[PDB]
């Protein structure tokens, strides 16, 4: 099985720095690419930063450009996360996730509190439903990604989990209920009959280009009483 496990998480006065660690098995670390991924409370999923097979090549998002330092050490299977010169905004969970476009295994991630893009746009942002009933979810982007779209669940309390990748193609272990579908700026997740354990927030996520940019998020919630 494959499993990454973060740590370093923890309080900080705004300047401070911290150093986060990502222990992963179950797979040939030095053969993928890695990447930080990192949601603020109550927010949407935000790419931070990438760094390729050996090491060679690092990414940043704009944000954290110049503050933070992706680094990889392969013969410990680690990844390391210096932030530097942090700040108000950095306070969110981070999670480490494999691969750079199309995240197809996420750690349970680490809280870390501080005392010219393509947009997706996901509708509804919200919306109460019942065991049994069908949802459909649209994700439109600003402009033209092809096909070259992914559809996360997240569970409440849980990581993202990659559900379709590439608009419709079903991860392994996915149940057929979930079907997506879209082409160009228009896509569609589409749960035929919801079940107690679809109830969670989907995202989707383009990687037509770089960097790879999240939906706001869709929450899929049983009826209140």
């Amino acid at each position: 099985e494959v499993q990454l496990l973060e740590s370093g998480g923890g309080l900080v006065q705004p300047g401070g720095s911290l150093r986060l660690s990502c222990a992963a098995s179950g797979f040939t670390f030095s053969s993928y690419a890695m990447s930080w991924v990192r949601q603020a409370p109550g927010k949407g999923l935000e790419w931070v930063s990438t760094i390729l097979q050996h090491g060679q090549r690092t990414l940043y998002a704009d944000s954290v450009k110049g503050r933070f330092t992706i680094s990889r050490d392969n013969s410990k299977n680690t990844l390391y996360l210096q932030m530097n010169s942090l700040r108000a905004e950095d306070t969110a969970v981070y999670y480490c996730a494999k691969n750079r476009a199309v995240f197809d295994y996420w750690g349970q991630g680490t809280l870390v509190t501080v005392s010219t893009d393509i947009q997706m746009t996901q509708s509804p942002s919200s919306l109460s439903a019942s065991v049994g009933d069908r949802v459909t979810i649209t994700c439109r982007a600003s402009q033209s990604i092809s096909s070259y779209l992914n559809w996360y669940q997240q569970k409440p309390g849980k990581a993202p989990k990659l559900l379709i990748y590439t608009a419709s193609t079903l991860q392994s272990g996915v149940p057929s209920r979930f079907s997506g579908s879209g082409s160009g700026t228009d896509f569609t997740l589409t749960i035929s009959s919801l079940q107690p354990e679809d109830f969670a927030t989907y995202y989707c996520q383009q990687y037509r280009q770089r960097p790879p940019t999240f939906g706001q998020g869709t929450k899929v919630e049983i009826k209140r009483a």
